């Protein structure tokens, strides 16, 4: 469903403690590719209603988890299936590829 926003605090709830899948985009305002991909991230997440809890994590404001996971370059779109991580996409992508990539993990 539509992509939410997270930070260190909320991430715990919205991601680690999630029931349904999650798609967290580690972004930042300086991250040009992240910004132009974000609409794509959202609309795809809209298509994947109910299950795909899409979200956006500000990497500058929430470096914490980025450091824990080992992330720096962004966009870094991590996938979770139920609390725990499953996959991760890095860099800009064409929507068709994103869609397919999501589908093979979800449906």
């Amino acid at each position: 469903m539509e992509a939410g926003a997270v930070n260190d605090d909320t991430f715990k709830n919205v991601v680690l403690e999630s029931s349904v899948p999650v798609l967290v985009d580690f972004w930042a305002p300086w991250c040009g590719p992240c910004r132009i991909i974000a609409p794509v991230v959202d609309e795809i997440a809209g298509e994947y209603k109910d299950k795909l809890k899409c979200v956006k994590l500000n990497t500058d404001e929430s470096p914490n988890v980025a450091s824990e996971y080992g992330i720096r370059s962004i966009p870094t779109i991590m996938v979770f299936k139920g609390g725990k991580k499953c996959e991760t996409i890095i860099g800009a992508v064409p929507k068709a590829t994103i869609v397919q990539t999501v589908e093979k993990y979800l449906n």
